[PDB]
């Protein structure tokens, strides 16, 4: 399409919301290509990232860890304005895996403080895909400070099967993981630094161990937990989304399963079926969507249960409904 | 399915035998769905994990690390009588990644000592799947300490290649893969506890690292290598079943391949094929079908070799039969 | 075929070169069935693997890390002339993960300095394959200190999609990826040794941390950046080969994608579409198609982005020809 061509096309014009929610969307696509308008800020903050009090200097897309999910279509325009605060101290940029050139966009969005940038690209493939700001020689810092989110491209005739079937979700969450490395003192407690610069050099150091101190979901140790669960009922068909910008996770729905998983998170990469733990590499989101069968708690899990147990990466959904005791029965409950 | 029905369906009663073997079983189905019927028993005990005398207190199934592989047909109940002796220490449960609700049976499962419990759940999917014990706030050191293994639900109608061709093994090994994480003392030995409890804390320490210390095939060191080493002959068709509940492994035929693997363990998803190296993520259990060609030794590897050589994950292979000079000669022996 | 048989079939005579480029050959195979010769020496010798002049003692074939790529067709014969120089310290031999039987070829091959052997084998599967030194007892010492690469074994029609119609490259690449292990002084300084023997002991003990300092493409940091970036033009296809013989990666083109990724590296099973970063276990290889569409810097990366940016696994390409502003623009240019 020529410029004029792109120009006249309709607009929308989309309010991000917080993880791990999703803003409003259409599955099948509304008429023809749109140019899709989002809006992000970046915030330079501190957070708690666990029940110890462990404070960390994010940075953040909407002030959220993950970035919120932005939903176009394929052959949709996505055009974002990101802004930098004139109160933050460091150059931000944005690199979206769905995009062609330029880095991502990396290369045509470096903001320093007290500047603004608006990108537009085509979204040409189907697929959930990860973006995250990085500055060259600060990359890593940046993205595990908590820079990074998801995209997600759907097909225009929204989600199908392997044989073509239609896949209609009745919700969607998106699960953004992040790995955290925060540095401890001789003693083995961790540290607070009064500006991020202090905390740079003590950071790498930890990174470099390629050991994380905390794996999180939606920020914090228990963030999708309690009265922050996900929830669903017996019947309701849900996709969740999951993305992690620079490290390897296999998630898994205790109780459940993965029923159509796209763990390359690309669309016309056909999905695969049944799954129990399925893998994304660091560097990318993946989808799973899941028919619940059953009411009841459910851990959702990086199954490696140090890093879920131990580190911090288990979410809950509460699902009500009837018990199906065809599926499952207690024959005889625990007794002497 | 209703209660009377249910209870009406044939029963079966199986005795499980220790890995890396595999109880009777018919890969075609015998008739319509039954009830199969196993039985299983918590073991806490000491067991020495390599040729240095190492000493962990296991939890096992059994009496086995991995616990045994139980083999039931798609839409077969499984019917599972746990028991936990009075004279081990810990409530234990059971997760079964091929179970839907109530955690994989987690919720419906824990018994304390002098407790046992029958749980039965439908098996809708097909697939090699996970099982572990999950005790809430003390999952990973359960699963860590040896309490995990794996079921195969056969498809009715046996294993098909992607084109709907019958796979029909001679014989069939499961390998479960095991990461250790023992304390060391100041000087870098490794630590006897006179406890379970006493290695807890210490424990916990070490898992925190992400860094196993030992990672084995059948609960030690060489446990299927020498006199243990697997068996097979050129021309015999092989199932290797391998499981991880906790952390990633990367499965190798050294001198063979996996002419067609089910990589994430589910028989819906078709089956990779010429594969020199598969994955397998932590939680999960994935399965391999190959034809001896050649005769001789090999090595059956995690190909993180230093996962293999250094930390304990390779199994043996001895097969016999003629050697093939088309598909490998050496032309020139090493000479000067 | 009878040993007659392969006697008479063609041969050629392949003169190796270093990577990331490969030796001439044809996609489709011209003419039936050939035996193809190879030859490669092994060198013991010190390297620099950073900006720092941290020194390793490197084993590598033909003095490169990583080997050099072979390229045969499906059903040709490989025939390997290994060369192990009497100046050199340490037997070594090769396991060929293409090749069935005899550990690969590693039982066949070990060869003392002085000697040198002749392997022949037939290349049945079709896909990209590891090879490595492997010698009983010092397996992982010898492949992590460079001793690996890869062959391809191109279907004799060439390269399909998943529905059968032809992916012709114009050029192609191997990036070979190696994990280093060097050990460092009380006081966190890089050592260097006189003799590769001298270095063993403090190597294996690093190695066992299963942390790497190093990740590097073609043999150092850096190596494929600057005047050695690998180089393309828009409209132009290319092939990018990728190996890890020990760890695994994650691959990702910073700007683009991966077309066709056969990230099994095995292309009878159906390529993966429209990748942002695929996954290669370590003992493997895989092979990423991509249509080049926008001109500019390319970062190509492990995404574990401290893997890339701290430790070295990073290289670039320079594409050459006319920006696409349909695929993306700046709307507006960053600014106060
Ligand atoms: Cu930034
Ligand atoms: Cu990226
Ligand atoms: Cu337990
Ligand atoms: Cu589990
Ligand atoms: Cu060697
Ligand atoms: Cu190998």
């Amino acid at each position: 399409a020529t410029a004029a061509e792109i120009a006249a096309l309709p607009r929308q014009k989309v309010e991000l919301v917080d993880p791990p929610f999703v803003h409003a969307h259409s599955q099948v696509a509304e008429g023809g290509p749109k140019v899709v308008e989002f809006t992000m800020v970046i915030e330079e903050k501190k957070i708690v990232i666990d029940d110890a009090g462990t404070e960390v200097h994010a940075m953040a897309f909407n002030g959220t860890v993950p970035g919120p999910l932005m939903v176009v279509h394929q052959d949709d325009y996505l055009e974002l304005t990101l802004i930098n605060p004139e109160t933050n101290t460091l150059m931000h940029n944005i690199d979206f895996h769905a995009a062609t050139g330029a880095l991502g966009g990396g290369g045509l969005t470096e903001i320093n403080p007290g500047e603004k940038t608006i990108l537009r690209f085509k979204a040409t493939k189907p697929g959930v895909f990860v973006y995250h700001c990085a500055p060259p020689g600060m990359v890593p810092w940046h993205v595990v400070s908590g820079l990074n989110g998801a995209i997600m491209v759907l097909p225009r005739e929204g989600l199908h099967d392997g044989k073509g079937k239609a896949l209609t979700y009745d919700k969607i969450y998106y699960v953004g993981e992040q790995d955290f490395y925060v540095p401890r003192d001789e003693n083995g407690k961790y540290k607070k630094y009064e500006a991020p610069g202090d905390a740079y050099e003590d950071t790498v150091k930890v990174m470099r161990t390629l050991t994380p101190t905390h794996v999180v979901f939606n920020g914090a140790v228990g963030a999708l937990t309690g009265d922050k669960a996900m929830t669903a009922a017996v019947g309701e068909k849900v996709l969740i989304v999951h993305s992690q910008a620079n490290r390897d996770t296999r998630p898994h729905l205790i109780g459940g399963h993965g029923d159509y998983v796209w763990a390359t998170g690309k669309f016309n990469t056909p999905p695969d079926v049944d799954q129990e733990t399925w893998f994304i590499p660091g560097g990318a989101a993946g989808a799973a969507f899941y028919t619940f069968q059953q009411p009841g708690i459910y851990a959702y899990v990086n199954h490696n249960l140090i890093e879920a147990c131990e580190l911090g990466a288990a979410a809950h959904f509460k699902v009500t409904g009837e018990w199906n005791d065809d599926l499952m029965t207690s024959v005889l409950a625990p007794s002497g």
